[PDB]
């Protein structure tokens, strides 16, 4: 029976269902969930100009993505109407929230001009 892993020092992981009031409510850090495909036409556009944001934020956050191509449920469930979707929660709970596949600057006002 092993229990100790090696995967939570993979920086950018999908936070399952079950796993996520584990880890996202368990922490107590601003958690930044995508609901887009399954990473690979938007992803590609959208991978920079998220990554900046990131850089210039902190090396400490966590970014969280989901293959809605996979799980349907969950986009509607958060009311999710366009690919580029995107939640910017913290505690546990929907903080903010954020859709559109823009650049790193205008994804970055669509947040602190929403708060």
């Amino acid at each position: 029976m092993a229990h100790h892993h090696h995967h939570h020092m993979s920086g950018t992981v999908t936070v399952t269902d079950s796993t996520f009031k584990t880890d996202v409510l368990d922490s107590d850090t601003p958690v930044l969930v995508d609901f887009w495909a399954d990473w690979c036409g938007p992803c590609k556009m959208v991978a920079p100009v998220l990554e900046e944001i990131a850089n210039e934020k902190s090396g400490t956050l966590k970014v969280a993505k989901l293959d809605v191509d996979a799980n349907p449920e969950a986009a509607r469930d958060f009311q999710v109407v366009s690919i580029p979707t995107m939640i910017l929660f913290k505690g546990g709970t929907p903080v903010k929230r954020i859709v559109g596949a823009k650049g790193k600057a205008a994804l970055l006002r669509e947040i602190e001009d929403a708060l």
